[PDB]
Parts: structure tokens; C-alpha cells; sequence
């Protein structure tokens, strides 16, 4: 079966929704899946400040720590990370300034990576900040496989080619997102599983 | 004198048009001299026959003057306003830029502020890259760049987009929080651009 | 055999001397190969002026426009425009353009995707353009291959991890953009191969 | 008064710290009060450790003091500089730009001026993208961003690099031609920021 990773940051707990979607999504086409959380690097007087935040800590407390072996391990990358600013959280950007070793040792290249991201409006920034995380996944030389519009469920969703982004609002999930997000990763696992078969 | 504004649009079924409208009278409203400017369609007529609101929207414009470099060299302020394509400014736009080439060479883009709109048929497919690739192209130049930022509320009731006004196209009038969206962030142009004029002389 | 199709512009020359290299780097790698010129859009007045450009067109007079059917035929795909602005060209964008009914029927997913790009200066929109046109290729849920840094040629030739990318200065070809642009289609050729074939 | 200048910059080995020191005697010259600013470091001894050009460089910037949400408040015009790490800015340089959500959330650095630089080993190797992320960030501030363009021949010269000073990181001396482009880009800068704050006395 194909190994699928899926590497998400998370403050107050849409992305681990999000994560978590896409693991039952992988696991249901037959994938290898691990869920792993990005590292926390806030000090705890600022989580200690907001009620979300505090509470999806502890929601995510049995879910392990990513850490390059896991892409190492992986042969399908789903990176997940709400966004600051237009570009991706530091959280998940320090898990990316450790991925050197692993990347001049060459095992980065021809991984799947795709991406997720999600925002308080529309359109602040959730097209822009899975593009920084295109661009950085380029670096490794992965074969990107982001959905574009491939199903109606896309355009039922908002229309997100570059890949699945959430509204965060606090309120749960719409169904039309988990959709959305269950066929970025459906559509990346049978890629994946044809990359490697035809390499015998 | 007053600012010296031109907003170049592109429109096909009328979307562009309708936004391009509202900044122009945006741009009036805060005490601007204002040029509305179509971008020029160079799409053949039977492919254009084809779709009857594209028809429409070309007769419907048939009163206003096409955009020309001669209308940058003028303008103090720029705006730009582009439907997606596949995330992306459309070819047409992208044509007129490319007709910019002297005027660059002049250094006579240089300091003009500049900001852009988008619009598509998805919420998310482009309204934030198409955008991105003008303001890229804009830093060519050496303009100014004001996009709005989050510096209303009344963006933030519009989708919050920061990067300039984007509206999605489904053949309605435009919303309500999609004009004050664009107000603000042509009144927010205009009022930085006259900032920059008086400090000069 | 893998179908490869090779879509450039050029006006000088530096689009077509780095197109030819590709197709040729395709054949080499047991592809069947289509080089596609993309039509010239600008008046025959402003073509007139130039002598480089006027030279190219009748270089590249027995090479065929491309056409959507092209990119219908294609399994693997290549586009290749100088800058303009940071950008594309127009005529790029204007092929670009007449791909919406053949992007409706879907008929455009699962196809490899890699881009390369002509400036002027080393640093002026180099990888800004190649952006541009992954950007695009997101939207028809192609599967970009980008090649990264997985070659000692890449790092050879300036280093773009996105797409091979030339600094025109009228000269011909340098032999590492030659070898850097080989890679990239050799690799995506590769790549395709094990995805059509492990897919049936 | 004069120009409120802030350099804010990161640095693992001295590159990006020769480059924004460069541009800080740019920014004196040009009258501007200036404050030189480093990013907190944030990496693990251990692996700081691994590197003893990292380290020595750390203790280089012993007296240069600490970056502040305080120096961006306190800033009329703002420079960032972050080598690139796989394309976009250091997570250092971005877990300072996190912090400032206080700031954003009150406004308080909209329509102040802004400029990116950059480093990289490699020429083609993300010294145009990770710029372009500083100013997709600087747009969500609503900050006025005055990039270099090409209004001069030293950015030719430099490299050709519109968007900002990049420098392709070898170990050698700051070349002669980056520094010229440093200096340009930050001389611009304080130059349109006093027109801007001129422009509303
Ligand atoms: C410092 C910081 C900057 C933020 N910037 C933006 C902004 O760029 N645009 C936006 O829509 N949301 C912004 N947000 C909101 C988060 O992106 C949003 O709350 C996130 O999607 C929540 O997801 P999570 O529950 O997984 O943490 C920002 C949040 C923080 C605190
Ligand atoms: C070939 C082409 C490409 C398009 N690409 C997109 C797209 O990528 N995302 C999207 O949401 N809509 C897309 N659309 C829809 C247009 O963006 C939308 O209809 C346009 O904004 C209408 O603007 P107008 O009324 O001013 O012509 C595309 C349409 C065509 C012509
Ligand atoms: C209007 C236009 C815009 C241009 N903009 C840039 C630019 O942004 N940066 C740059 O380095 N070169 C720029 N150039 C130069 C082209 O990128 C360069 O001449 C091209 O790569 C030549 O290759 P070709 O013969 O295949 O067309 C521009 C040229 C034109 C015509
Ligand atoms: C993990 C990491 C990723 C890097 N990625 C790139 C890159 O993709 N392209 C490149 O040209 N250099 C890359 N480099 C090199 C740094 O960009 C370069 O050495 C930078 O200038 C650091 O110099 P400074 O700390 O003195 O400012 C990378 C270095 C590290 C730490």
C-alpha cells in the first residue's frame, strides 16, 4: 500500500479537522496513513491567552510530532497550515528549516505533495499561502499534484485548484470542504500508487 | 491640480465593466480627474458571436475610449482590473502591458501608484493570483504600491481580500460590500497619491 | 511511447534555441515529441522594427502553430515564453486563452507539466514567469514535475529549482542551460513513462 | 523631524547582516534616523552548535540590539531581509512577523513604507519568490511598498532584480554592485516616504 503523510499545523483547531479528514480520506483508498502534528513553538502565556487554542492542544495530545523521517517514510506529502500574513504559520516553517539533511541526502525527491490551508475570510490569502508551500515543496523536486477543479464538489466548495482552504470561522466544517478535501487526497493516493507501480 | 487617475479594465460579459465603473466614480467622488479605459478585445468576431453577453458587453462599451500608453504617460494613478484566467490576468490585459515597452524605457512609470481588481467564477479560483501577477508587474516599473489592506472594516465584509478588490461573477449586480470594497481602496489610492504629489514640489 | 509536446514562443530566438534542445532531449529519452511554436500575435509593424525578430519568424516558418488538440495529444507537457514584466508573454497567454472548452471536458488533468522562461537580467523574472505558468497548470490539474535540484547541472546553471531559465544576451545557447534543460525533460519523460504505464 | 528607519534583518553567517548593515549607512546618509534591528534567533544551541560560522556571527551581533513590534511602531519606513530556506523567508524572520498581530489588529502599521532584500547560495534559487512572500505580507498591513524597479542602472548592474537587493551568497565580500543597489533601493525609499509625510504635515 501506498504511505501517506500528512503533516498539519493547527492553533485552534480547523486544520486538525482538515487533517483529520484527510487521513479517513487516505485510509478509505486503501492508503498507509499517518496524521502528525507540526510543533508547537508559542510560548505557553500566549496560548494560555486564547480558549481555543488551549483546548486544541489538548484535543491533539495523542497525535505525534512530524519530523523529516516521517517524509523520509512517506511516499505521499499532504501539508496542512492555516495561514499568517498571506504565507504559512513560523510553526510550520521551522518544521520546514530542519529538512536540510534530508534534503541533500536526495530522499525528498519524487515524494506527491500537495497542500491545505485555511483563513478567517475568503480571500485572505488562502490561494497565496499553499502557492509559498508549492514553491517550497519545488526545492525537494516532489511531483505536485494539487486537485484543480477535477469534480464538481471543487466548484461546490468555493473553487479551490491550488488545493482544499476552509472559511474559519470557529463553527464546524462544511460538508462541502470535507468533500473538497476527500478528493484532493483520494485523487493523490491513486497517483502516487500508479507512480510506483510503473517503477516496478 | 487634482490627481490624475486611469483605470484600464478588461471585460468580456460585463463583470469588469461593472466594477471598473464604480472605481471610476470612486475616483471622482474623492476629487480625482478620472479616465474609465477599456482594454481592447482581440478575440475574433465568430468566436465573440458565440457568447451573446460578450456581444452585449462590447456595444454596451461602445462609447469608451480604449486604453493607451498615451493614458499612463497622463496618469498619476493607475488601477488595473482583469478577469482570471486559469488563475491569471487575461491575454488581452497582458497585451497592452506588453505595448508599455517604451514608456518603461522613458522612465515614465516610475513613482505612479499602482493597485488592480480581479473577478472569477469561483471564490477562490485566482481572485488572490491573478492580483499578484499585476502587482509583480507593477514592481517592474518601480510603482507604488497601495493595495488596500485590511485598513476598512468594510473589506472585511466583503471577503476581506487585502491585495485589492475581487468579486465573484455569477451575471448579478454587483453586492453591495463589493462597491464599498473597491470605494475604499480607490479613495485610499488617490488620497496617498495626492500625499505624494504635494511633498514633491 | 510517451507524447510529449513541446509549447514555446520566442521573438529573438533564446525561446526556440532552448525548445529545439528540449524535443531533442525528448526523442533522445524514447519520446514522441510535437514542437509547437505558439502563434505571433503582434502587428507586422512592430515585428518590422527589430531584425533578430524579423529573422526568428522565418527560423521557426516551418515549425506548426499549436493548437488545443496539441495539448489533447500530449501526455507530457512543456511551455516555455520569455518575460515580460515578470510574466508570460501575451501570445503565450493568448494559446493559453483557448484552452476553455478543452478544459470543461476535463481533458486536461493527469498530464505532466513543466515550464521555462528567457529574461534579460539573471534576476529579472526568471521565476516570477515559471510561476506563473505552474500557477496556471494547478487550474487543469496537470501534474507538475518541476525538476528541483536533483541534478549537479541544475546547481551548474544558476540553480532554478522551477524550470530551466536562460539569461538572454544574444549569444548562442550555453552548454549548462543546454544540459539543465536536457534534465528536465529527460526526467519528465521518465516520470510519465511510470505513471502511464503503471495506470492502465 | 527626519525619516523613521527600520532595518529589520536575519542572519545565520553574515550575509544577510553585511547586506543590512549596507543598507543602514544608506539610510543615515540619506538623513534618515535609523535603527538596526536583527530577528531573534530561535534554533536549538545543538544545531547552532554543528556551525561554528553560525555561532561566530552571533557573537558578531552581540551589540546589535534585539527586533521589536516597539520598532515598527516606532517605524515611518520598514526593510526586511531573510535569506531564502526552499524559497520563502526564514522561519525566524516569519516567527517575528507573527508577533505582530497586535499591531495589525490596531492598524498601527498601515501606510508605512516597505522594501525587501534577500540572500541565496544559489542565482536562480529563490531570490525573486522569497521577496515576493515579504510583500504578500506587507500587503495584508496595507503598507505602501516602494521596491527598486529599475529606476537606475546600478540594479543592472547588481543583478537586474526589481523586487529588491538580492545577493547570491558564496562567502566572498559584498560585491561592489549589490551594495550600490542596497544603497539605492533603501535611498529611494527614505526619499518617497518623506514626500508621503510631507504630503500631510
Ligand atoms: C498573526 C496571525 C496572522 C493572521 N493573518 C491572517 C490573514 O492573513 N488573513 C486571514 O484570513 N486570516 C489571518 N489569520 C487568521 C488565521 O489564518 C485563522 O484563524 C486560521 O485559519 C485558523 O486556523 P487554525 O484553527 O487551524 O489555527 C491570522 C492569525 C494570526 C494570529
Ligand atoms: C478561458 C477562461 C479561463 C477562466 N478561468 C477561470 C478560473 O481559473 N477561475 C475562475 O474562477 N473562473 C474562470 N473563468 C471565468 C472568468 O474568470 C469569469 O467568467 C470572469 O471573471 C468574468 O468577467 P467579465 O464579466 O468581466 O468578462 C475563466 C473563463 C475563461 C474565459
Ligand atoms: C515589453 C517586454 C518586457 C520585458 N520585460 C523584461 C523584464 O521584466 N525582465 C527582464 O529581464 N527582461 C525583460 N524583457 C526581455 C525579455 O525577457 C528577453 O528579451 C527575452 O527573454 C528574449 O528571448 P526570446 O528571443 O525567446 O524572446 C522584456 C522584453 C519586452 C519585449
Ligand atoms: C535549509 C536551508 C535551505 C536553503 N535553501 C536554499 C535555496 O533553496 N536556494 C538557495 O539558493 N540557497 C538556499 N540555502 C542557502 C541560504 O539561502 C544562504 O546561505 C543564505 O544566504 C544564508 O546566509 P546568511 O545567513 O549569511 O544571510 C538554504 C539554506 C538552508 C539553511
Amino acid at each position: 500500500p501506498v504511505k501517506l503523510a500528512i503533516v498539519f499545523y493547527s492553533s485552534t483547531g480547523t486544520g486538525y479537522a482538515m487533517a483529520q479528514e484527510a487521513a479517513e480520506a487516505g485510509r478509505a483508498a486503501g492508503a498507509e496513513v499517518r496524521l502528525l502534528k507540526v510543533r508547537e513553538t508559542a510560548p505557553q502565556d500566549v496560548i494560555d491567552g486564547q480558549d481555543a487554542w488551549k483546548a486544541n492542544i489538548e484535543a491533539m495530545k495523542d497525535v505525534p510530532e512530524a519530523t523529516p523521517a516521517d517524509l523520509e517514510w512517506a511516499e505521499a506529502i499532504v501539508f496542512s497550515s492555516p495561514t499568517r500574513f498571506g504565507g504559512a504559520t513560523s510553526q510550520m516553517r521551522a518544521f520546514i528549516d530542519t529538512l536540510g539533511g534530508l534534503w541533500s541526502s536526495g530522499k525528498l525527491a519524487n515524494k506527491t505533495f500537495s497542500a491545505m490551508t485555511s483563513a478567517q475570510n475568503v480571500n485572505g490569502g488562502q490561494e497565496t499561502t499553499l502557492q509559498t508551500l508549492y514553491m517550497t515543496a519545488m526545492h525537494w523536486g516532489a511531483v505536485l499534484t494539487p486537485p484543480g477543479y477535477t469534480d464538481e464538489v471543487i466548484f461546490k466548495s468555493g473553487g479551490n485548484p491550488y488545493g482544499a482552504s476552509v472559511t474559519a470561522n470557529g463553527q464546524p466544517l462544511l460538508e462541502n470542504d470535507r468533500a473538497s478535501i476527500r478528493h484532493q487526497v483520494r485523487r493523490q493516493v491513486e497517483l502516487t500508487a500508479k507512480l510506483l507501480e510503473g517503477g516496478s
